[PDB]
């Protein structure tokens, strides 16, 4: 198996902080390195991408895009870092705060694939644009931006766009969308398994369908896992908790299936928030999930 | 869609209080009005039904029927209020404390239908009578009384009985019954999905069966939802918590299915107890469930 | 039905204590006696088996087998006590601390059956030997020892070995194994339903398969239930909690199914740890499960 | 186990013959006696119930009820014979032609049970009445009549009615119904697993659900198996073949499950028609199924 | 519902006859008209498209495209007839011999839809071209030709091409392909459920996936059912029987699901061959399937 | 891939002939050579092993072992032939009559492996001994003999015993056993999937479990396929047909799975009986199964 390179991006740049910047530190504390070493991986921790400060009481920036400069600049550096990791033939594993970092991760990865697919495991769709976002928070726009729909500053990160096509994205666990997002998912024809579908189909079927779909049409698959995809009972420490989510068992099963499938070529675990967490529980859950993603088997 | 009229009944009249009288206040605090307005409903909050005080230690009374007078009188007023709401062509949404208020809600509603059905979502069956009740608490007798079995002060509320037939009732989530209640359910032939059946069949099947059953034999359906039907992990703040209940996901799914089905013509969310709740969590869960019942869709 | 005899074994003899010695007391506090009496059983509480003190860091002993003498001696007594209970035609119900006591329980029971089967409900396999155990804790070796694999001091308890054959054991809820344990399960061909299988098959199917399997090849079945088989969210108070376990609902269903099946001829509920418990919750869960195992029905 | 008494009823009394009268003879030829003796049963063959000749043309009668007198008289005698068998503490095994004989079998059996359940394994519902039957054939009315619906001549056989309640009947394999039958099943609330449900659920689940349902509400269960419940590829020799039926494997499985369950207290295998059979194949299939029902195990 | 217009195309134009020209007559004999009338449809039988005689040897023939002129001319007329039926707002139901007629049916239908989907139920893929066909039989090329890959004579029928896009086609029951066909399916990315997938997934899942797939991307769906998709045990009378096919039960279920889905806007049942049939069995099977496709329900 | 060498053994040496001696000829007629050549294999047909005539009545022969000399001598030659094929680095494919030839095939193969596993696909167990056999037919003893149980004449073939260990055998499709055979399977602990297990688990799961089991404990696997493992509807022409068997689809799937698995190192298709076959159907089924076993894929 190829070596892994961890990159942490302690970003918490929404209009107001959510504590997710501490995510990387918490997951490191939970033992992500050690967990992966036990699985016999050659893994390195490149450290963290530097993040600019958020907008003070009065600074320059776009109303419709909170902390656009800092967000874009951080993502530009991440894109470079991720690109290099891939260049070196290593698997990039990005740990983060804001899901906004998916813009940077996909920017560095996508250029290396003809048809890169994406499994967006999240409670939210993240397909807002400056036009549709009620808040202007870029963390609610990473998927749209990566599809080539968003502010120029975000869609062009890495020097190109789009990074992926809508037919190569599969949303899982979604249970919170803005009307514009519903319209977007709908009009762009993005495959999506809302909690409703998981309830009616069961995670095993959802995963089999997802894996088969992407496998038959992509040459690499990126897993963008937002911990809030899980229910707050299992993952209390997240930036924006939403009730009615995926259980740890469903998520653990999903990771094992992806592992077996061997389709994931890059991944990122984001939005861990120590402020709402209980004794680093969520960070530990993230690490266990990474463990399964990377081959850990119960027998 | 027709307008909605909310009626609160802050009743906590068992032998000893359980804190459920604060349920309506908590659900209002959780934003029930606002939640429904966003769905574009013409909704009004009629306020609360006045409740008489509880009897003390050694007052004159019926020990087989704790606080019979106050309970009956409050239910009589509620029946009148509900009746008028239906008269006005509005949907009655009763919020409450004791599940005893079902007697009043059904009294006001039933007379307006030829074959009114009932979905009793609860951890308990509520089919005790003065003869079978170990406690004498009327909150453990609402369903039986509404079916016409029990003591007269309760069965005659609204000026008639019974309000419904056993063949039109479906119990869901039951996991706590007295021997007499098991005998009652059994002898009266009441359809029931205990936690065992939900476990073996899955909520989607349980709801499909329920919806079809009632649909093919009633002209209106009343939803009497006791928050303790959900597991205390999801709904800690209830009058009488019972372990091993329905998850919020199963309940959310159930409400969405009922909404799609369009069979619910009146509803009541009861037994919310702020004293055992965690930061109004259960009240918020009640409101989210109401949201789904009234059309809120995740996509 | 035959009478029940409860035997408590307050053992907490791993290298370092885990608080499980308080398990019997906690379960008695949760009302195990009363619960069973209500089901109309003739039940007695024989009390507790005396346990020798643990060894201190620099004392002569066996590093590969922590507290071997005290563990072996306590199990020898238990075996005798259990044997007598069976002799009297009573059902032995052992309550405990360390799962090591399974050696004693099986020693007293097995000799009374031609083909005794075992359902090992646990988060761990407990099939380590002095050779494979990283810790040397005997509580991680009870199943192997009972199968005749391990150090003579444990395998010979009761004056014989093995107590059971690998084809008559079914592991359920396993999610934590040492490599040697994986090899053992594998090479010995022990039937096992890891959390993965429960996720894919569902508890109803797992239990039907298990019950049918053992029923078609044994003349008695022993249930060795380790509370840590349940998820720490339901059973926080256990010696060695492991995330991703069985829910109380799945476990309650399992017990009801076993009861219906009438195959359990002896049982033991172990590893309850008051130190990590929340208001005797886990002890209460243990008692509710016992209640189901012994006939308690929700309707 | 109790002794078995075989009773043959060579009835072929629809408007026009279907050859099913030869059913008993064919099943005897297929070795039903020998098959059961090998299982170590004390079994006797009481012989055949005498059947009156059918109405031709210039005979006073009714079109709404073909051969009502002969059918009724034969069923009256069968009821008596069956009654006596039960009186003697023996298991009544009726072999037949027309499924109309279920009227007689149930008449003799039911009176000996408080809540007799029925598993109706058939391609048809058999719930027509003189009013709903397009043909007037009584073989299409046995279940309805036994439930107390139909000509008094049929509903009163044995001197009472109804023999069973709708809540204690489970139809399996149904794939051919008249509109009135659909209405009947629907309005009476008879549990039914059409070929659609078997396809979606699988026979193992169908049988587990059926067995549990009846077990939890009856004190005896009668199996009324019409060979046409099986697909004509497995059972070509039947009175009224209908494509899309149960396989021999599903039926064999069902019989094994019922045997395990120990719920069947009486049974009848009917509608075998030598005229459409291939080398007594269907008769042989009936006997193999009876073998499984009575304990024959493949290992 | 809209009216139906049946069109028969008695074509048997492969290099050597297969008897499928008699298909339309056999299906009419099996009662297709009467079957649909009972379902209350306004249906007409337009009769048959005239078919030119086949080349013998010493004529203007083509070993790469057997009977190209007659095949093309017949399909041109069929296209016109189908077009007119659609024009009239009627549902075109084409009955046939060679599956080559799908060229004509799709030519008349497709032009009326933006994104016409196709469910190709067959034992074969029918995606050969003059270049890849070992035989030169056009009946092995209808799907390819309709996708725009084939001789101009076939691809241009109706005055346009292609009639459909590969993303809108779903093959079901395939079990017989030429290497070139495997390459074609593969390279064009046509969704296909071979018998292998049906075996592993089950027909219910195959149909749910298929229906959802096409529904989310087409504005009309054409069903091209080749009776050889069914196993020769159920459908013996077909032009090119292939062992290991779909059962009548799976096919019947499929038709019911499509009916429920309401996605089929045109259909054709082809390749019925009276010469290999047993008492018009296959023709009767076709009619029962049409009955289900058009609303016939077993309850 | 390595070359294949076909060896035919036209043996029909039970007490009375069953026509299976013609099996090799029928499978050759069905095109086994041609089928494999198309898959691009270097394959040779070594011809047939000479078989001695059988005893009549007034001739030397053991009733407990019908035709022991001829059977043993034929198997001795076969063992030699198979041994040499393996020596040459070729895959031995034995075609046959009596399943007794498994003794010879395993004798020639096993010696070349440390832990040879066996998949015994059959309607019968073939584990009788001279002591347990009701008939004395050696064709009902090949598995037992190969396990080292039976007449020295059979157990010692090839100059050694046993050829395999019980832990390395998996029986599939069994549905016909003698009591002694049940005891043998049971006591020796041979893994077995009776038709019951296939019904409850489905062939995909049965095969996955089988493949994994053997793979994790053997260095070569021999497939001993008796055509009677399939249901007589699919494989009518077999020596001893037994109703209720595996479908062609399940068998075809099984072969495809084994092929994918790459675990089969030798194989034999036996018991084909032209006398009960319909137009060489069973022989053609055998060849299609061999085609799948050797790589034939439907897409
Ligand atoms: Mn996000
Ligand atoms: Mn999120
Ligand atoms: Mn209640
Ligand atoms: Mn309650
Ligand atoms: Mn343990
Ligand atoms: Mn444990
Ligand atoms: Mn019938
Ligand atoms: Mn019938
Ligand atoms: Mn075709
Ligand atoms: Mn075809
Ligand atoms: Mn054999
Ligand atoms: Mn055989």
């Amino acid at each position: 198996m190829k070596p892994i390179s961890i990159i942490g991006v302690p970003m918490d740049l929404g209009q107001t902080r959510r504590g997710v910047d501490m995510g990387p530190s918490a997951m490191r504390y939970a033992g992500v390195i050690e967990r992966l070493e036990r699985l016999h991986y050659d893994i390195e921790d490149l450290g963290d991408i530097p993040i600019g400060k958020a907008e003070r009481l009065h600074e320059q920036g776009d109303s419709r895009l909170r902390n656009l400069k800092a967000v874009a600049e951080a993502n530009e550096k991440l894109a470079a870092a991720v690109d290099q990791v891939v260049q070196r033939g290593r698997f990039p594993l990005v740990l983060g705060g804001d899901h906004s970092i998916a813009i940077g991760t996909l920017a560095g990865v996508a250029k290396h694939y003809e048809r890169l697919g994406v499994i967006w495991y999240d409670a939210h769709g993240d397909v807002n644009t400056a036009e549709t976002s009620p808040s202007g928070n870029i963390h609610g726009m990473p998927l749209a931006a990566s599809l080539g729909f968003g502010h120029p500053a975000l869609t062009q990160i890495g020097g190109y766009s789009p990074k992926i096509k809508p037919e190569h994205v599969v949303l899982i666990g979604v249970r919170s969308l803005d009307e514009g997002e519903k319209k977007f998912i709908r009009e762009k024809g993005i495959k999506i398994y809302t909690m409703h579908e998981v309830d009616r189909l069961g995670m095993t079927r959802v995963m089999e369908e997802t894996i088969a779909y992407l496998k038959e049409r992509t040459d690499g698959v990126h897993l963008s896992l937002d911990l809030d995809g899980l229910d707050p009972s299992d993952a209390p420490g997240v930036g924006t908790p939403v009730i009615g989510g995926l259980t740890y068992r469903e998520s653990h099963l999903a990771m094992e299936m992806l592992a077996e499938a061997q389709i994931i070529t890059s991944a990122e675990f984001v939005e861990v928030n120590p402020i709402l967490d209980e004794r680093n529980k969520t960070a530990s859950v993230a690490v266990a999930l990474m463990g399964s993603l990377f081959g850990e088997k119960l027998m």
